[PDB]
Parts: C-alpha cells; structure tokens; sequence
C-alpha cells in the first residue's frame, strides 16, 4: 500500500517525541555535540541548550532539522 | 552525458565564504534568525554568533548545515 511523505515524517517525528520524553538529558547532549562541532564552548552554547529544553516543540523542531536533516 | 560539474556543496561552499568575508553582519543576521525560529532570544545565541565571527572556517561549515541544509563529507 502507500507510503505518504506525511506518513514517514510522523513515524520519524514519533520517535524522536518519545526520545525528548524517555531521554531528555541524552537529547540535550546532542544538541550541545552539534554545537560543539563548531567550536562553539560549552559556557557559549548552555543557554541555546537550556533554551530549548524549555520550548518541547521548538526543541523537536531543532532535532527533526538539525539532528535528523527533515522538514515539514 | 556522465555528469562531472562542481556540486551545489561546491558552489554554496565558494558562494558562503564570500558572504563571509563581504558581508558578515549580514551572515552573523542569518544566524540570528535561524536560531529566533527555535524560540531562542539574542542573549542566548549572542555568544554562539560571536564565536563562530572569531572562527571563519567553523562558520562556513555552520551556515552550510543551518542555512543551506548540507554536511560537510566524510
Ligand atoms: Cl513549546
Ligand atoms: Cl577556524
Ligand atoms: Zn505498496
Ligand atoms: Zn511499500
Ligand atoms: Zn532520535
Ligand atoms: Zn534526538
Ligand atoms: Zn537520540
Ligand atoms: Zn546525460
Ligand atoms: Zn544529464
Ligand atoms: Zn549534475
Ligand atoms: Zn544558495
Ligand atoms: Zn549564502
Ligand atoms: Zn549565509
Ligand atoms: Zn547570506
């Protein structure tokens, strides 16, 4: 049967929800390992992570772009 | 035929590092916004922009994954 590109951008943005709530901490290091590829310092890049992690939404948002390279 | 031509990487990597060098407030802007879509406020990302400005070849790779959605190989 089909395969919607809404279909497979839910699967994807379902696994990764679950991660947010069942391994918040470890997502938040892959935001800070994302970063920190750039040479950007942990004392630089703290507050983007801690800004996210107070925006769910906008921090699934930033996983599904900039970990996982998909769009809406 | 057998395509050979430099890449989209190719050239938005030649096209992002004159940006760079012309017009980085304009470039040190784009990260602004890109971060302002994720909720974040300038007092959060102001030390990020400041130290990608501080490190060119850092930058260049930054806004080809945030801005154009490319890696670098490898
Ligand atoms: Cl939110
Ligand atoms: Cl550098
Ligand atoms: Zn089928
Ligand atoms: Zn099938
Ligand atoms: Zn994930
Ligand atoms: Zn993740
Ligand atoms: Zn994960
Ligand atoms: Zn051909
Ligand atoms: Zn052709
Ligand atoms: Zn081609
Ligand atoms: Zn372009
Ligand atoms: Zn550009
Ligand atoms: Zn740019
Ligand atoms: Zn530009």
């Amino acid at each position: 049967g089909s395969h919607s590109e809404a279909d497979n951008y839910a699967r994807e943005l379902k696994r990764e929800q679950e991660e947010i709530i069942r391994v918040p901490d470890t997502e938040a290091a892959e935001v800070a390992e994302i970063l920190a590829r750039y040479g950007i310092e942990p004392h630089e890049y703290g507050p983007v992570v801690n800004a996210l992690r107070k925006k769910p939404q906008a921090w699934l948002d930033f996983m599904m772009k900039f970990e996982l390279g998909l769009e809406k």
